């Protein structure tokens, strides 16, 4: 690799795994369209097994970019509309707060206030039909984005019901084969175990736990490789040989609302390039990340945008994670961590290492 990617990489990394006690970590940096690969510490710190390019991470959030594109992938089908009433794929929601909340609705957090997390109190559909029966919003639909597994997991099981397919089946077949993810999981097959890094809370080593719609909002798990063909894909959606796909993702990437200077898309997030390195690093921070704030519609969507910082965060319990790239210098990056550190020192080190490249 140029040794400007090199020094560039292992200046910021290096202090960022010291500081923030990261045990294992694993960065792809895309630049003009080629993945240049960097492997720090361990996977498996009882076993001593190190980070590799196979080594399997939790992509926690970043699991919604493949949720956005997928449904996506089902417009270009035909399959859905975002402008369709929930109902419509979900019939037995009566209640009637659900008048006028669309797909979109769920698929971009603006609902009207559904919570960040499924309540762990769901396990059974029944359940799940209870809780969004009984949901109360505090907004009107389409008036505050409140960022939730909730929503977007919920749009993701809707979104594929036409196809007669599983959330899991529709995504291998529809995204991850297309697209030769073939070391990215939503369950992690015994064959793969032994490359499926633990994550580290608190010194104890932990993974995801099962929870209701996870596949959809948090259960995608990858290698750094896998996931710096899905930042090739998403840089240059029209190198796609499938159609819909290819399309799908162009779909994933329009902005449908702005807040502050963000703009939400279909699991992505953009923001117009060159970017306030402030704003995206302090935006960052759950507590404006997480915060209801009021959204402007865009309409029509403005069509994907090659000028933008597009990326999202991700966490589980013992994972961090991080994806960024700008389509139009055909730049990113992917930080793969088997520690949940904050996410403003992932963004920092990120528009750091990109900023030094552009
Ligand atoms: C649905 C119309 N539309 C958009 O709003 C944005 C976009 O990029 N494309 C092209 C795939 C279309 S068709
Ligand atoms: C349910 C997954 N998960 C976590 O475990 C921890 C966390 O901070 N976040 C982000 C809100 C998620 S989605």
């Amino acid at each position: 690799a140029p040794q400007q990617i090199n020094d560039i990489v292992h200046r910021t990394i290096t202090p960022l795994i010291e500081q923030q006690k990261i045990p294992g970590m694993a960065v792809a940096v895309i630049y003009q369209g080629k993945p240049y690969y960097f492997t720090w510490g361990y996977a498996d710190i009882a076993k001593k097994q190190p980070v590799t390019q196979q080594t399997l991470f939790e992509l926690g959030s970043v699991s919604k970019t493949f949720t956005g594109v997928l449904g996506g992938d089902a417009i270009a089908r035909g399959e859905i509309k975002l402008s369709d009433p929930t109902t419509k794929y979900w019939p037995e929601l009566t209640a009637k707060q659900w008048n006028g909340i669309t797909l979109l609705h769920l698929a971009t957090y603006t609902a009207g206030g559904l919570p960040l997390q499924v309540p762990d109190e769901v396990k059974s559909s029944s359940d799940l039909l209870r809780f969004y029966q009984n949901w109360q919003p505090a907004w009107a639909p389409g008036t505050q984005r409140l960022y939730a597994n909730s929503s977007i997991g919920l749009f993701g099981a809707l979104a594929v019901k036409p196809s007669g397919l599983s959330f899991e089946q529709a995504m291998q077949t529809r995204v991850f084969q297309p697209l030769k993810l073939n070391h990215t999981w939503i369950n992690v097959p015994p064959a793969e175990e032994k490359n499926y890094a633990w994550g580290y809370r608190e010194g104890k080593a932990v993974h995801v736990s099962p929870g209701a719609l996870d596949a959809e909002a948090y259960g995608v798990k990858s290698t750094i490789e896998d996931m710096a063909r899905w930042v090739q894909s998403n840089l240059k959606p029209l190198d796609i040989n499938e159609k819909t796909l290819q399309q799908g993702i162009q779909l994933a990437q329009s902005r449908y609302w702005q807040t502050g200077d963000m703009y939400q898309g279909l699991g992505w997030e953009m923001l117009d390039w060159p970017v306030n390195p402030d704003s995206i690093i302090n935006g960052s921070d759950n507590k404006i990340a997480l915060a209801a704030r009021p959204v402007k519609a865009i309409t029509p969507p403005t069509p994907a945008v090659r000028a933008s910082w597009v990326h999202k965060t991700g966490a589980t319990g013992g994972f961090g994670s991080y994806v960024a790239f700008i389509p139009e210098k055909e730049l990113g990056i992917v930080m793969l961590a088997n520690k949940n550190y904050p996410n403003p020192a992932r963004v920092d080190a990120a528009w750091q290492i990109l900023n030094a490249l552009q």
